[PDB]
């Protein structure tokens, strides 16, 4: 809770919350110390042509990835938009709650479709000892990898 001015009230998680997505890897549009509650929205797309199916993976952590950090929420979305490799395509939504409790929810939005996990982070509470080690490199060293391996199997896909 980094507070540059006073009457700033900043509830903030110790990590930057992403996904292992695809062949098993990080994409993460959160950030270290994030003001939490947040709804951001990241765009994925497709590797099949007309419609796949996609397999969620959250890890709380790491850096372009399955390297070692909080493994917890895993869900298979499916009912996709069917326009030609690459175009197909999936919003995987993070909307966290004020106690660190990721409801991910995955929505094929042209097609307005979503499924959704709340998932409860109780257990691992890696606090100062593994967030000091892991995300001074993880969510700088990320969007520094150059959406580390959002750019992966088709486009910005997780299949």
């Amino acid at each position: 809770s980094e507070n540059v001015q006073d009457l700033l009230l900043l509830d903030v998680t110790p990590l930057s919350l992403g996904i292992e997505t695809a062949g098993g890897v990080m994409t993460v549009l959160i950030k270290r110390n994030t003001t939490i509650p947040t709804k951001q929205t990241q765009t994925f797309t497709t590797y099949s042509d007309n419609q796949p199916g996609v397999l969620i993976q959250v890890y709380e952590g790491e850096r372009a990835m399955t390297k070692d950090n909080n493994l917890l929420g895993k869900f298979e979305l499916t009912g996709i938009p069917p326009a030609p490799r690459g175009v197909p395509q999936i919003e995987v939504t993070f909307d966290i709650d004020a106690n660190g409790i990721l409801n991910v929810s995955a929505v094929d939005k042209s097609t307005g479709k979503e499924n959704k996990i709340t998932i409860t982070n109780d257990k691992g509470r890696l606090s100062k000892e593994d967030i000091e080690r892991m995300v001074q490199e993880a969510e700088k060293y990320k969007a520094e990898d150059e959406k580390q391996r959002d750019k992966v199997s088709s486009k910005n896909s997780l299949e």
